[PDB]
């Protein structure tokens, strides 16, 4: 509903990303994220099920 919604900005997944890092954030192609940080043009920070912490860029799309 709205409370969870508001303010977030959601990324889709564009491809498989398996995590290489203990700050990485494993996510499969569709899944549906929350940006947390844009500011690394190659590492995206994100909130996805209760994890906060790195994808890259590539594997990513803002949905707006």
């Amino acid at each position: 509903g709205p409370m969870d919604e508001t303010g977030k900005e959601l990324l889709l997944v564009l491809y498989d990303y398996q995590e290489k890092s203990p700050r990485e954030v494993t996510v499969k192609k569709g899944d549906i994220l929350t940006l947390l940080n844009s500011t690394n043009k190659d590492w995206w920070k994100v909130e996805f099920n209760d994890r906060q912490g790195f994808v890259p860029a590539a594997y990513l799309k803002k949905l707006d």
